[PDB]
This record gives C-alpha cells, structure tokens and sequence, in this order.
C-alpha cells in the first residue's frame, strides 16, 4: 500500500511549458500484502504564464 502523496512542486517554468511533480513512498509491509516497490513520482505538464 502506498503512503500519502507529497504536495505538488511549483511549476518548473515561470512562463511557458514546464513540469510539476509529487512523490510517495510505500507503507510498511503487512502480512499477506502485495509487495510495494517504492518510491513513486508523478509528473504532469504545467504552464503558469505566457513568456514575454
Ligand atoms: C520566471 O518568470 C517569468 C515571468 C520569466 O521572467 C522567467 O524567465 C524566463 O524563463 C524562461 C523559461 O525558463 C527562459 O526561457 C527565459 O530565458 C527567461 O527570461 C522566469 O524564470
Ligand atoms: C495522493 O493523491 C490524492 C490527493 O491528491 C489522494 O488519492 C491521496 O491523498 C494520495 O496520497
Ligand atoms: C497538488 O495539487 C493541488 C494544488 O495545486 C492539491 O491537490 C495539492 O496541493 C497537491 O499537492
């Protein structure tokens, strides 16, 4: 089982296309659990302003 996501980062670009990301680690293993392979990162597109 997965632990909670971290907050999203800010957009890596202050204008134009960039990335934002967040990460999570595994919860401690339990008897019978499906093994979790950690850490995991989620990345998405962002664009916060048009560049000059
Ligand atoms: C963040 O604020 C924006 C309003 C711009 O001033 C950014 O500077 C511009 O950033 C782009 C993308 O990294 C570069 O291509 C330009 O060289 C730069 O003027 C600022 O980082
Ligand atoms: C991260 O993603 C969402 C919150 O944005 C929820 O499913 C849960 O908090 C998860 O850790
Ligand atoms: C990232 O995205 C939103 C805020 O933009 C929230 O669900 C939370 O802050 C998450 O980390």
């Amino acid at each position: 089982a997965w632990d909670e996501w971290s907050p999203w980062s800010l957009c890596s670009s202050t204008c134009g296309r960039g990335f934002r990301d967040r990460t999570r680690t595994c919860r401690p293993p339990q008897f019978g659990g499906n093994p979790c392979e950690g850490p995991e990162k989620q990345t998405k597109f962002c664009n916060i302003a048009l560049c000059p």
